[PDB]
Order: C-alpha cells, then structure tokens, then sequence
DNA sequence: AGATAATACTCGGATAGTCTGTGTCCGAGTCAAATG
DNA sequence: CATTTGACTCGGACACAGACTATCCGAGTATTATCT
C-alpha cells in the first residue's frame, strides 16, 4: 500500500502549471480543504527533491523549476511516496538447511527478477506520461478557461 | 512499500510443485528459517483465496489444488498484501471553494487514468509470468534435480 | 529623496496522535493410528 | 473389525511496531514607513 498524500502534491503540481506568480502553501491547503501544515510538509518533501523552488519574504511561495513538459509522473512518485522500490528480496535462498551456495547464486532469484521487472514496467509506463500531457487533456475536457481561471483565483490579493 | 511476507508466500509456490504429499507450514518455516506462526498466518491468508488446500490431522499440510500453470504471480500478490489498489483517489476536485461541479465529473480524473494505466502494465507484467516459468528457470539455472530434491526433503518423516 | 530599522508574511524542520502491518499466541477440527 | 485415544493440523483472536497523518513554533526576507 502507498501514501495517499501523493495525490495532494500532484494536484498542486497541475494547478501550479497555470500559476505565473509565487503561491504560499496555506492558499493551496484551502484550495482543496487539507491540513495546511501537512501540505507544507509535502512541499518540503518536494523542495528536498529539487522539483519546486521555495522563495522567502512577503511575496514568498512555491514555483516550478523546469518547464512543464520535462516533469514526469515518475519524478513526483519517487520524490513523495518514497524512492525505495516496492518489493525487497530478504534472500531466503541462502537460509535454512538447503541454502544455495555462493557459487550457484550468480543470477538473481527469478521471483525477485520477475517482480523487479514488473515494478520497472510500472514506473516506466508511469514516466512515459508527463504533467504537460495531463494539463493538455484537462484543457481538452474541462475547458481551456477553467485552469487559467483557478490560476487567477490563487494569485488574488498577494500583499 | 509492499508487505515483506509476500516473498515468504511466493518462495513456497515453487516447492508445492515438488511436493506430491501434504506439507505443513512448520516444515517450510524451518526450510527458510522464518516465523513458523507468521508464515502460517500468510499461508492461511493464501488458503482463503482458494489457491491451495489446507488439510488437518496427522499427515495434513498444504497442497496445490489446481495446476501450477494457471497460478500467475498477480493472483498471489493480490491474495496476500490485499487486492485493493496501492494508490487511491479521494476525489479532492469536488472539495474546497473551487470544487469542480458534479456536472464536469462524467469521467475519472486524468491523474487516476495515468496511475491506472501504470498499475495495469504492472499487473500485466505479473499475469504474463506463471509458476511454469519459475520451475523452468530454477531447473534451468540451479539444475533440474534441485526441485525434486527439496520436494523430497519436505516429505522426510511425515508421521 | 535615500538610508535605515520596524514589520508582517512566509519556508523549514522538530514535535505529538493515530492506523495499518508484524509477530505471536492458543482453541476448534481432523486424520491416523493403537487397541480390545 | 468398531472404538477410544492421541497428537497433530489449521483457523482466527491477541499484543507490539514502524509508519502515515496532523500540528507547532523558530529562521529568513521583501514591504514599508519613518527619519535625516
Ligand atoms: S530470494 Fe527473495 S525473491 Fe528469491
Ligand atoms: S481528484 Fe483524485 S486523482 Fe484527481
């Protein structure tokens, strides 16, 4: 099972695409009724991964670092939910009475290999789609004036 | 992160191929030095999915009910860790001041879409592989006499 | 007008509460045997 | 050969943990209003 908060961060990435100004955490927190503190924690988890930049001062907030096309889903999932792979091999082939010697274990145990390859196919099929593809499909479906309209609501009265 | 106990159950899928007689959890527990109780819990979790049969009595144990070829890795992982998906959409687009109305909510959020497509590819890479590929690769690499040999060790003194 | 110091707003990590695993346990049920 | 015992099996119920969730107050900077 994976973290729920990832959606919170990802639904912030999508809205920030249409935001030309710096936006403070608390604003987004109210933008979808979430613990302002814990969204701010998620933003810290993104600032650590150098995905977003955190400007200080009166006109402070969070801003996208690189263009929307170059940010893949994989980068987000790896940054937030935890970079560690999902399945881990406890190496039980080297435990018990019939422990395979260190001479016949030149290859990885086919179970581990298959599961790893599956996880790789997961994260690859995830990485193929970017945030730009999503913003293009949302301005295709939910109208091209909705997302700029939200981007305009976020910047209402900064100082 | 995924449940550790998944590996414990999946390494047993191979041994049942070589077990002609009923084999109880405790024997497998020593077969890879693991919690006899906690492996047994995972075995019960798998028995509930109706993959293997658990027979009680003196010469009782766990046996494969249906052929090894029709049991994919997908069936095992979903049985043990839980069939519920890892990622969960709480529908945050209908909460807060800028809640997407219940009229623009005909289709599933494109984020869910991408995450689905990724997990689907994951589960597809799980379903493609069977137990026949596992027993074939272990008889290909660690010799075709290893699997019958361990299957025979399991049956050493079933009284 | 320009320099300066008060100011007000915002990141950042350090801090408690709660929730699904993780490990363990003993009882109900069952078959095989030992026995008259 | 029927029966009693016996001991061995799984099944679900019981504590412990690391981790996710939610939250606080301290560090840093552009606004800004004043003072010369
Ligand atoms: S030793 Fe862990 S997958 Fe085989
Ligand atoms: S509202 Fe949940 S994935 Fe977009």
């Amino acid at each position: 099972k994976l973290s729920g908060g990832v959606e919170w961060a990802l639904h912030c990435c999508v809205v920030l695409t249409a935001a030309s100004r710096p936006v403070p955490a608390a604003r987004l927190a109210e933008l979808h009724d979430v613990s302002p503190s814990y969204l701010a924690k998620q933003m810290q988890a993104l600032s650590r991964a150098g995905l977003v930049r955190s400007v200080q001062g009166k006109t402070g907030g969070y801003v996208l670092t690189r263009p929307a096309v170059e940010i893949t889903l994989l980068d987000v999932v790896q940054a937030v939910d935890g970079p560690d792979p999902a399945f881990v091999c406890t190496e039980i082939r080297q435990r018990g009475p019939l422990a395979t010697p260190p001479e016949k274990c030149t290859k990885a145990c086919p179970i581990a290999r298959a599961m790893g390859a599956a996880e790789a196919a997961w994260r690859a099929s995830l990485a193929a789609t970017t945030i730009a593809d999503l913003v293009a499909t949302v301005d295709d479906e939910s109208g091209p004036d909705a997302l700029p309209g939200v981007g305009a609501w976020l910047i209402e009265g900064l100082g």
